[PDB]
């Protein structure tokens, strides 16, 4: 419904330009699939968190492998600060199997980047987290994907020795808006048997939201 809506890709088209685009599975595959990202020998995996000239978290870039990947749970390894909250975070109760709405919904995932030295690794980060509907930060459905399911692409790659460049920007509507109407993801594995470029709809099919001010509107 509103992941095929052409006011949707309307502004998928403002924020990627010519690139082409293809709903499938629940998210749009950009570029048949295919990132420019270049994953050489010879950059140390590290992450980078930006914010733009908004204040809103943008593009963030890592290089994942073993060195910095984080095996231990999140109470164990960060203190967040409980009563933060990222732009437009406005929770309620939902009618489907979440039983909420909105996730904090980090860029860089924690398990693959969380034992970086000087990264805040936590929910709290207010660069590297924003208002990500539940549905869009938790699915594994291969059928209808949320981010989860290509984080844990390249977490099977790393955990298979491989290093993975790897690239999360929020996909904003406009200079106003609070939330990302979307998540850009794109990856590449050094042996070149991982690489995806995708961006998934900050959506949820019980509801919808302002990505102005992150309101919910349910159905
Ligand atoms: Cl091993
Ligand atoms: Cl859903
Ligand atoms: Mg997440």
């Amino acid at each position: 419904s509103v992941d095929t809506s052409q006011e949707f890709q309307n502004n998928l088209k403002n924020a990627i330009g010519n690139l082409p685009f293809q709903y499938v599975n629940g998210i749009y595959e950009l570029n048949n699939n295919q990132t420019n990202l270049n994953a050489d020998v010879n950059v140390k995996a590290y992450v980078q968190n930006t914010i733009d000239n908004q204040q809103r978290p943008s593009t963030a870039n890592a290089m994942l492998d073993r060195t910095i990947r984080q095996y231990q749970n999140r109470r164990d390894t960060t203190l967040p600060d409980a009563n933060w909250k990222p732009l437009g975070w406005h929770q309620v109760a939902t009618n489907d199997h979440y039983g909420h709405a909105v996730d904090k919904g980090a860029l860089i995932a924690y398990a693959l980047a969380g034992n970086f030295k000087g990264w805040d690794a936590s929910v709290s980060n207010p660069q590297n987290v924003v208002t990500q509907t539940a549905h869009s930060n938790q699915s594994n459905q291969k059928i209808n994907r949320g981010q989860n399911y290509y984080e844990s692409l390249v977490r099977k790659a790393v955990d298979q020795n491989k290093r993975v460049r790897y690239r999360v920007t929020p996909l904003y509507r406009n200079d106003t808006d609070l939330v990302p109407f979307a998540m850009h993801l794109e990856a590449k594995s050094q042996d070149g048997t991982l690489e995806f470029n995708v961006a998934i709809p900050n959506t949820q099919a019980s509801y919808t939201m302002d990505y102005a001010t992150g309101e919910i509107t349910l159905n």
